[PDB]
């Protein structure tokens, strides 16, 4: 390990052209100096392999706003403007990664592992192709991402990706010891582990530099040989993108009875990972009795509720980047371990929303065509385990009476015959490997014919039909 | 996490047939109180994958002694006369598979990965097949391994290796809190952290159960998610396999190979002469020494004080660490030595091709222990390979020729030969450079214990030493 006290000194040798893994999740663990030292070198034409794209003043944006990058490569680009005008303007190239499997690819690059098979993505664009890269200044595309080659293993379809590598890697820690060992703080950790073993030339910056001993050499998150070039961040502004918290929900009737139905999903020792509005709303309704843990993609495994004034800290938040807390007996875990941990079908439960669902379970939550291009996040990751259930909360119809539960989705795939159970203001439909969509549940005072006429397909009723539940 | 206070109510179910990932790297990390209470229920058939089959008395070898087990998937089953038995009469049925390809696959199986591509083994029997798996009573092969599927990457070939799940997972780790969080202990980490991972019930024994808070939340090895069984060990001998304390030809050999080390250099040495070289390395000089068991900054044998079960060398023989080393499980390990992190491979050799290719594992009808993690630390082409070996075998018979003739570890992987005679510079696609000579010898001495011709380098010079 070789340390700099000036950040431009350590990343002046950045080819421009060149690939450079940044890491951060949200405004969590993004490497602020050594952003900074790029703005003063002047390096452009970089392939920025990020998971977001910072906000518009902060961590990536700034790169932006600098003309500085020409491809980015992450799975959610929402909330950066800056962002938006340059992809939509064809100035930025951009392709859009499952969360997860950017995750692994980058761990896969420095593992010496030149590709391996994934479920994430198989029956989407990421596996068919299409998926826009750039566009041209009418709108129309430019550049599509290529389709993937499928496998089979076990009865089941995988797809082929590949190891992503990088030059140089900016990363973001909390300390390093004066050997070079480093460790992250919280969930400020996500991609910046995985990212500093997949460059020739790993760049780190601390917030502080400790002596030798300041670990246990059991909990060194980052081994001094995957450190080649480290700094001391000069400043650190650690900007918040969302501020939440609590002092110490229910809204209007639709919202109201699908949160109050969903929260009946929770059971007493499960592992869930909850997307932000009804899914997060409705563990608020948990049994003040019921065990359930809560686990977040951006890497932790037991969620608490959202700070006070005083608990509020920037290395917190979950994957809706609002700053929260974790519980006691809570753990944190890099962006790579915790798709591993998805993708392998260790979390019981994965709710979140939609626009669409097939009677067969098609999920369809990410994009919409000319209207909505922000990325896929961790949601492709989320629901394509087998061993998971999903349960997707929604209103059962949009404006208009417009079909949102269909026999097949107009809208881009998200994944393929994933959904588990469906819940929604009217009714709460199971979706059987055999039959597929099946009425399980009607709210009171609706008839199987108010629910026909809401929904897009035909399907099954059980005999065992009920009154829909609501959590007492 | 459900806890449980007899480890026998934990594994009662456990299939005849059954899958079982076996923590642990030699006696170090082996969950023998889960082992122990597998006797008692007398499941069998069993396809244990484990790195090693631990010794006659300890470890598998508990299982391998009842007969429960129909078929072993390692790296390494040396030292075990109960294990060489039952495989050469045909009894029990082996995979030979590279340590680091296991831990790979090991992680691939808990992370929803299927298959992956490694260029660990390719060349060797692993690609091509022809492993013995199963003997005849006859002497003959039974079952031998198939070949694997080969791909280009990038102007690298690599095969395909299958991710490897279990039915349940034995893993011995160290504390765990009342939540169902576990730690491992230095080196006892091994491949009890990924099997925790990939397998459908995963039974871990600890020595201690802690309350929650103890760890700090960022320091958790493995979350409470991957435990699904866990039993507090009932008894622990934690056996010590090799008790290492401290207070010409190879000489030669030793002497040259110590000046490879560089200032700030990561290096792996295999036991024998490669290690005995890190003794000449001079104090004002950095060398990280990596252990592939799990360990970067290896330190000096301990003193009688210092010896812990938890934490020995590849070599399995009890070690030290420096301040500044760090621990990791297997698979990080060798994604470091695969990665090409790691500068320096050196070991020894039985046969050393023209072109770099290795011989060091395995002797056809004479010696079959695996290949243990060899194959994975000469599979980097940005690791600089250094073997070191006498010149020639007995009867004079060459150790460096056209063709290796014993099974190959790794093909074109050998950059640099040090022999007590003469070093030669290794290229894939020119051949060998004599680039140092011992004093008192000619080239023709060299090319009358040489297989093969080599060029001589103009700048060739006396064979170094190290002061």
């Amino acid at each position: 390990t070789k340390f700099y006290t000036d950040a431009v000194e350590a990343v002046k040798d950045i080819p421009n052209g060149a690939t450079v893994l940044v890491g951060g999740f949200g405004l969590a663990g993004i490497p602020e100096n050594l952003i900074g030292a790029l703005l003063k070198t002047g390096v452009k034409e970089l392939t920025a392999v990020s998971n977001n794209a910072g906000v518009d003043n902060f961590g990536l944006g700034l790169l932006l706003q600098s003309k500085q990058i020409k491809r980015m490569i992450s799975s959610y680009v929402g909330e950066n403007a800056e962002f938006e005008r340059q992809y939509l303007a064809g100035e930025l190239e951009v392709e859009l990664t499952p969360q997860g499997t950017l995750a692994e690819r980058i761990r896969a690059g420095g593992a010496g592992v030149p590709a391996f098979y994934t479920s994430t993505g198989y029956g989407t664009l990421v596996q068919e192709g299409g998926s826009p890269i750039k566009y041209n200044k009418d709108g129309s595309i430019a550049i599509a991402s290529k389709p993937r080659e499928v496998r089979e293993f076990n009865g089941q379809h995988f797809i082929l990706e590949e190891a992503i590598r990088g030059d140089f890697a900016l990363v973001k820690a909390w300390k390093a010891d004066q050997a070079g060992n480093v460790t992250f703080r919280k969930s400020a950790r996500n991609f910046n582990l995985p990212m500093c073993k997949a460059a020739e030339t790993t760049v780190v910056e601390v917030e502080e530099i400790v002596d030798i001993g300041s670990f246990a050499p059991e909990d060194i998150h980052i081994p001094k040989i995957y450190v080649h070039r480290l700094v001391k961040g000069e400043k650190y502004e650690k900007r918040i993108e969302r501020l939440s918290v609590r002092k110490e929900k229910l809204g209007d009737n639709v919202r109201e009875r699908i949160i109050k139905r969903a929260a009946l999903e929770f059971e007493d020792g499960m592992y869930a990972n909850l997307g932000i509005g009804i899914p997060l709303l409705a563990s608020n309704f948990i049994s003040p009795n019921m065990t359930v843990h809560l686990q977040s993609e951006n890497g932790i495994l037991g969620l608490g509720p959202y700070p006070l004034q005083n608990e509020v800290d920037a290395d917190l938040i979950n994957a809706g980047k609002e700053t929260v807390t974790v519980l006691p007996g809570a753990s944190y875990f890099s962006s790579d371990e915790s798709f591993a941990m998805i993708r392998g079908g260790h979390v019981n439960l994965t709710m979140l929303g939609a626009m669409q669902v097939s009677k067969y379970g098609d999920l369809a939550n990410w994009m919409i065509p000319g209207k909505l291009v922000k990325g896929m996040g961790g949601a492709m990751d989320l629901v394509s385990s087998a061993k998971t259930k999903v349960v997707v909360t929604m209103e059962h119809s949009a404006k208009g009476n417009a079909h949102k539960i269909m026999e097949k989705c107009t809208l881009p795939l998200t994944g393929k015959q994933c959904v588990n159970r469906i819940i929604t203001e009217k009714a709460v439909f199971d979706v059987d490997r055999k039959k597929g969509l099946t009425l399980i549940e009607l709210w009171e005072g609706l008839t199987v014919d108010d629910i026909k006429k809401s929904t897009g397909c035909d399907f099954a009723v059980s005999p065992k039909l009920i009154p829909m539940q609501q959590v007492t």
